[PDB]
């Protein structure tokens, strides 16, 4: 189940995010967090793409 919904993040943290385009988990680092939108922008590592994710949706990063 999705137990990791108790996520609290800071900018510059590595994580994994769901790509809007494929819907898959990809490695991304937090570029900015807007606690009011309860969301944060992540930059997909290796790609350079950036999109906004929910703090609670963010998953633990890769082993890199
Ligand atoms: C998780 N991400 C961002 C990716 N798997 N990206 C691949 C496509 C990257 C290209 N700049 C584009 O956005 O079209």
């Amino acid at each position: 189940n999705t137990a990791a919904s108790l996520q609290q993040w800071k900018v510059g943290d590595k994580c994994s995010a769901i790509w809007s385009e494929d819907g898959c988990i990809y490695p991304a680092t937090i570029a900015s967090i807007d606690f009011k939108r309860e969301t944060c922008v992540v930059v997909y590592t290796g790609y350079g793409n950036r999109e906004e994710q929910n703090l609670s949706d963010l998953l633990s990063p890769i082993c890199e």
